[PDB]
């Protein structure tokens, strides 16, 4: 167990993970100079858990932190510890941490943690991990980062405060994100001037960083195979087939549905501000609830208006919307005719009341539906622009959207 | 869990399924050394779904694959998870796969997969499926005679994306199965398995294995050392078809599904139709399969799908003037879809974009029924307009069907095209 | 199972929880020296149940009691027991208590008890029951358990001889938030502009966990900019952060809650058979008239809402439930209805839809009448209503000879 | 089952129940040597039913009897049989009595006897009761605060044919109970149990034992060796009555039951009335007791019994103009009897001699409700005619009741006679 002798990486080498980079920048500030936190009692987490599917750059990330703070990086694999003789596992964990302390500040990284953080010698090995986590002085500038695509496997003792109580979700990249990852893995290659990375991004939905690096490589091998000294656009185009889904008709629909939720939310006075759209309170008032119900129905409202047809897409929204309305009527005393009474809780009321409840509930949801439809029809052109962008980029930010709603 | 200690089997021991053996020979080549495929990027399926009626050797083939690759075989049963306490189901799925990997390469078999694939237990299954590395030499196989009941999420790519249909065996296939289960039995000279295969129409492997045992018993009863032909003749009658007027109806029912599906604009492409009593290759079954390609479905798609479902019955009524029990399952499926349109998808006129479900009044209960009946009826009457309008094509397709029994690929498409060009 | 290896704490580390601390003082003295009680046969409970929302310091109090008594503390989580294989749970409980006895006096603390005490879970719990019944209080063992989900507990756990004593741990009001900040600040360098009062006042809804995190987020903001002191701006900004990471009460909402609570207060006072009202805070044989009064008061918060703001909020949902429980009980049990007569309707309903319909009407009529009567009262005493709210928004909690007199000067 | 290993108790340890001790001193004389009674044919009861509210020392007395006769004591709990699987209940009753006889003479105690005496489990109990030989020195004792709920078959002669009522203790009785639970405790000189008894109205034994413990705890908390008077004062407030306008109402309610019962021709003789908060000696409770004398009951008897049940409420309304929750249990009992008349006894006009019970239509459900309401209402209005007609007597009975609190025997009868002669 020694400082990794692999190539230095920084955040300049990670594409499509800005949210995560931002969370890790404070960890980097800390490794470069722990005293700035220590002297005012700013406590950092001892363990950070990176969650995400394979090849999304969980490891890259860990390595970038180390490289950016210019600090050693210990890379361990959790699948190493399975299958060990009796005791050997604990002893390795002990030695790992002993080393980490000799070399602090530093990052200790445990890949595929689920493999050890899960019924025999694993107990021993894991218990030791737990003891060492509890054991080390954060102030020393030690941070253990851990990665998994399988977080529901993990022994909850690992996620307890003082341990791995910071999770950072690392998702598959959107279209811009994939464009950046191509930039990165292309830095050092000879590209022809016809290579359009945006188009390649557009044509690689679902690809993760690991897939894109592969694609670039297949591009390069293709040109090389043919005795050429620049990689061209036809090479990347051909490559994509090599490293290899959802209709474009279906993409359209999803986009309008999502744009729908967003437009209504924005327009409705009490809506929830929209932080992001993607195609991959304590007290609450009557008006608040109606504005939310209405937003909830916008997806469907936008399908009906734009396509005339409706899809199964809004099943969950309808359930949600209905639930709210039933609650307004039976628990929150917010109905016209039924009064400030609690109807139900099962069913402790008559068929006459059962029927009134259904009318009121129907009345509320129908009224909200229509309202959503008016908003969509009223803002059709901007809905269309939003969709126009959303289809291209896959995700769009609120500030942008509110803008387009000029 | 602990791998099967049941006697190893090879394809040597499976008769009447040469088509299926074919497709699985690759899997065996993979299990024996996954490195040859790995090295050049040959990506195998993570899941294979065995479809066919009971006693057709689904379980057998699975084990034949495992024996043929001399790899361990985990047999799990689908009905062993239903009925379990809170969580037990998931943790058993967990354990399953934990074992699978420790013994890779290996085959995990999940019989009666419909039992689990109709919350927690499945969700877990799904996550394991996508969680394991194909390249480690793990292939999960599953069987079902109820493919129509499975959650469409199981058939998504990266899961049970390939499926093999295992049919009841015809006369020649029955003879082979008889020969296999008679290998280590003492036959009289007079015994002619040929005639026995001919005289056992409809029998599957399981039933034939059973007939054979019943023959042995007749011999033993009398204290004899050779099983005679009389013993086989007599046995058939202990275990105990279709008429050339009933053949017709089946023909018209299946043609029906075909014609409506072709004509209706959102219909499911038709790749094969068949009148083999219970082959799961028929279109009648296919129509009952869950959508594996799309996530979204539109109201018109459903109306078209509904109308195809009722095409078999539409045909029977138009052509025969009455109706048979044949369409029970189509009716049940049609009705589920209607209810779902109305109570979950908000696809009804009068009921609005509301989720109903019971949570609601008699007065609503009644509108729902009215609305569901309306949809199915209109769809039924559409199917009949179509049948009548395309009666000649219907007649022509039956004529062939009666003769050929099963129409499959490039040939099926010539005929639908000639007929609807 | 071993005693915890975390830092020993005391009541010097708990803030805003004086009532809970006072009930727990007995326990501390016991654990310091059980003989003192055993000497005169003062029987202590075997189990104390701490009830309250997440992050209010249920775990902290328990630790605080152990720390104050300088006795070992076993920290167990109920969430560990569910999901376990056949038997392993029972055997764990058995080990857990074996150790308890070998380290006694001591505290065994079971967080999230509702996870075990809501096949196999049955056995696991059964085993708990056995051990509880099975240990000698005299030997200085106390089992404490936490939950914010008490209604979900099996009543077997609450039997005498088991978890037969409960302490409720409330969320902190202004002054309590103030103290929690001072505590989590003891050892940190604050700028001279930092006013924890103001920050207290801006963090209604915040529990101890929330505030401690607040302070750490303030520290991280200073540290990130390389500053050697935490400033007011850091706390102010931190609030907005803790929020968007994982409920503050808005000022608009504070307003509504105030009127709601002031409403109950006003109606209760005015109504002849009202329940004396000892405190307001933002955070046998009864007669019909008594019941209509009680009903009227229960609806006062909602009435104050409707009258003052026009709108109504989800905030009266439980009051509505309770009011309805009362009206049904008047109609279906006490024979206090106009038209339904002196009959017991129900006991589970054993009556026609025709009656069920009359009942709903009669229950609706009672509640509606009391609600309107609540509004007549609010409107009639809008002035005093407004004065009570004004004060309440200043202090958040009004109590004692101070609430005593406010109600007098006003009525 | 195995006899109690709990500390032996004597009457020395039971305070405030001298009346009950009296009646049980005979039982003790019997247990110590059943031969003295046997020899001259003195037949003792086979069952004694202890009635009173919880924490009044019912269980205690049972054990006091057993300790005082130095005989074994089997404590069974009624709620231990409900919830048991098919048969388990009976076989446990069997075992119980099998043990009883092997250890005779002895006392079998069955707490919460209502729990079992509201099929198989009771039926078995009944047969054992009558199955065992009194003369073998076996007396079964049972307790309940719910005598009204018991099957009248338990109170039949040869069973629990004698019952003792245990009341909450008045001030003097509370003082004694305090003195007992303080015997082996270290009291400060200033401690005056007198004042404590006076300041604890309504407290039962259980509650007083508890107050005492709470005092000890206050001492221990502060590390003190004597429990002080402040400690008792403070304790009361930790554990925590009737008004002279509420006293009135209770008075009028109980008078009510009395007046209607006397006037109504089939009424249950009235032996005592009482306003002690919850003495089970009140007529209000008595009326709720099951008929132990007769097997048959006639429709008019029930109507009269129903009318007496509503007399308490009739009184409240007539005299006060409104009504209180006081009559909830009377209403519930009245209604059960009405339903029973209509759905089981065939005692309704419109419904005929039919058993309804649910097994029947909404349309019947409705007539039943109409009919039940009719009966109870008519009976209620009869009770009011009576109250109003006998208002003066009602007033007179209250006057006494307010003063004396409990009227018992020869005296009660003088006054009812003077008043209704
Ligand atoms: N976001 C990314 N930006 C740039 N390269 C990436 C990214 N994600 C993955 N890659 C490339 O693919 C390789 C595999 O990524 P890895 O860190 O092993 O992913 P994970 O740890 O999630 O399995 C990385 O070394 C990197 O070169
Ligand atoms: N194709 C076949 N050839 C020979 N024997 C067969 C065949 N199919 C089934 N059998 C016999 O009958 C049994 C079929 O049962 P099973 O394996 O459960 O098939 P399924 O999964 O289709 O129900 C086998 O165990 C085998 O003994
Ligand atoms: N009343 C309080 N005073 C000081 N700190 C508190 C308080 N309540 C919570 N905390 C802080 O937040 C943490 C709360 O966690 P915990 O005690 O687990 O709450 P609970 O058990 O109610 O969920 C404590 O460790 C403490 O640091
Ligand atoms: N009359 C009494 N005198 C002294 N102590 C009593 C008396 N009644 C009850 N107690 C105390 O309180 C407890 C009463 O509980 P229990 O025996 O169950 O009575 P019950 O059967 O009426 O509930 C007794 O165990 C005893 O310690
Ligand atoms: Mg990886
Ligand atoms: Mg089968
Ligand atoms: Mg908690
Ligand atoms: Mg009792
Ligand atoms: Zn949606
Ligand atoms: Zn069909
Ligand atoms: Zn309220
Ligand atoms: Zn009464």
């Amino acid at each position: 167990y020694k400082p990794s002798g692999n190539k230095r990486v920084t955040f300049k080498d990670v594409g499509g993970a800005e949210e995560a980079i931002e969370e890790l920048k404070e960890v980097v500030e800390f490794l470069k100079d722990p005293s700035k936190f220590n002297r005012i009692g700013a406590r950092m987490p001892k363990g950070i858990l990176l969650v995400g599917p394979p090849g999304t750059g969980k490891t890259l990330l860990a390595r970038a932190v180390a490289g950016e703070a210019n600090v050693p990086f210990f890379h361990i694999s959790g699948s190493d510890f399975v299958e060990l003789f009796v005791g050997v596992g604990a002893a390795r964990v002990r030695d790992l941490f002993a080393q980490a302390k000799a070399h602090a500040p530093c990052i200790v990284f445990i890949d595929e943690i689920d493999a050890v953080g899960r019924h025999d010698e694993r107990e021993q090995t894991l218990n030791q991990l737990l003891v060492e986590m509890d054991g080390f002085d954060s102030k020393e500038g030690i941070i253990v980062m851990a990665a998994t695509n399988r977080p529901d496997i993990l022994d909850p003792a690992l996620l307890r405060p003082g341990r791995f109580d910071k999770k950072i979700v690392v998702d598959p990249p959107d279209m811009l994100g994939r464009k950046k990852i191509l930039e990165i893995h292309t830095r050092n290659k000879p590209l022809a001037e016809d290579v359009n990375l945006e188009i390649i991004a557009k044509r690689t939905p679902g690809f993760v960083g690991a897939d894109l690096e592969n694609l670039v490589n297949e591009a390069a091998l293709l040109a090389a195979r043919e005795g050429r000294d620049k990689i061209t656009m036809k090479d990347f185009e051909e490559a994509i087939d090599r490293v290899i889904l959802i209709s474009p008709a279906e993409k359209r629909i999803i986009a309008y549905h999502e744009a729908g939720h967003a437009v209504v939310s924005t327009v409705v006075p009490n809506g929830e501000p929209v932080h992001r759209i993607s195609i991959i309170k304590y007290l609450v008032s009557r008006n608040e609830l109606l504005d939310k119900l209405t937003a909830l129905l916008g997806g469907r409202a936008a399908e009906e208006v734009v396509f005339g047809d409706v899809t199964s897409g809004a099943a969950n929204d309808i359930e949600r919307a209905t639930e709210i309305a039933r609650n307004m009527v039976c628990q929150l005393g917010m109905s016209e005719e039924l009064g400030p009474l609690a109807w139900g809780k099962l069913r402790n009321y008559s068929e006459e009341v059962a029927s009134k409840i259904d009318e009121e509930v129907k009345k509320i949801v129908t009224n909200c539906y229509e309202r959503a439809k008016e908003i969509i029809r009223k803002y059709r052109k901007q809905l269309d622009n939003i969709v126009e962008i959303l289809l291209e980029k896959e995700t769009i930010e609120g500030d942008e959207l509110r803008r387009i709603l000029s």
